[PDB]
């Protein structure tokens, strides 16, 4: 579980939204698995601007921050789940570290902000759905 915080925004995985996200809702993309909703209280997380491909994540399951070395954003193919059937999964990064159901929503940081959250993983593996190209979210 995990959530960035920007202005009046709330950005969680869209598989994991609440009830309130739903009522609240500003965007979603199911190819992205993320979900933005409007916020009554003023967030102060930077997002970061840039073509980064190292940074800091946090491991929920190992309560633990890793650093790692991570892909640039691309169409991944994604098993099924009760969540969603077999598809590709747009502007997703992946890296080589540790990750389990229950990390979705860690924090993955650079030296300029946040980058994005953990989304998907397995196999020594953790993907990251990226956030960077949503410049709407600082007006
Ligand atoms: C079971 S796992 O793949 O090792 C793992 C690791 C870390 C974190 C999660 C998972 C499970 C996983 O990848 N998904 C279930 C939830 C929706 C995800 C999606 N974006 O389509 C896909
Ligand atoms: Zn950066």
């Amino acid at each position: 579980s995990g959530a960035i915080y920007v202005g009046n925004y709330r950005v969680v995985n869209r598989h994991l939204a609440t009830h309130n996200d739903w009522a609240n809702l500003v965007w979603e993309d199911s190819s992205r698995d993320l979900l933005v909703s409007s916020t009554t209280a003023q967030g102060c997380d930077t997002i970061a601007r840039c073509d980064c491909q190292t940074g800091v994540y946090y491991c929920s399951s190992r309560r633990k921050h890793y650093p790692v070395s991570f892909s640039k954003p691309s169409l991944i193919f994604v098993e099924a789940s009760e969540y969603y059937p077999a598809r590709y999964q747009s502007h997703l990064m992946l890296a080589v570290g540790h990750s389990e159901p229950g990390d979705c929503g860690g924090i993955l940081r650079c030296q300029h902000g946040v980058v994005g959250i953990v989304s998907t993983g397995g196999n020594g593996l953790v993907g990251f759905a990226d956030v960077r190209d949503l410049l709407w979210l600082d007006e």
